[PDB]
């Protein structure tokens, strides 16, 4: 399966579904992990941002605005 080593990101044919980008610059970046506080890489934008729905961070952070990782209410 894996020919290369999916290293370059010009092909973008693992970025398609093992990354995604900074809604805000649209700078390549890549989840942590973590309490899903993604922040951007690009040192001209570091806006944090919720990588879940690619919104604004600051709503998430216990403030109000509730979001849905993988389980929907929907
Ligand atoms: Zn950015
Ligand atoms: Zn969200």
């Amino acid at each position: 399966g894996s020919k290369k080593c999916d290293d370059d990101s010009e092909t973008s044919n693992w970025i398609a579904a093992n990354t995604k980008e900074c809604p805000k610059c649209h700078v390549t970046i890549e989840k942590d992990g973590g309490s899903n506080h993604m922040v951007c890489r690009n040192q001209n934008c570091k806006a944090e941002f919720c990588w879940v729905c690619l919104g604004p961070w600051e709503p998430h952070g216990s403030a109000w605005y509730n979001c849905n990782r993988y389980n929907e209410d929907d």
